């Protein structure tokens, strides 16, 4: 199984290329600003906590 659900922290990016954008683009942006909520909130894990 290759295509399944794997490492999530809560929300669901609508997008796909969340990372490759905020990581440029940066949620900032209006595309990944809340559909790119996992990107922008969901990381890994504790950060910053």
């Amino acid at each position: 199984g290759s295509s399944g659900s794997s490492g999530s922290c809560q929300y669901q990016d609508l997008l796909s290329n969340c990372d490759s954008l905020k990581n440029t683009a940066g949620c900032e942006h209006e595309l990944l600003k809340e559909k790119c909520k996992a990107t922008c909130l969901c990381e890994s894990g504790p950060s910053s906590g």
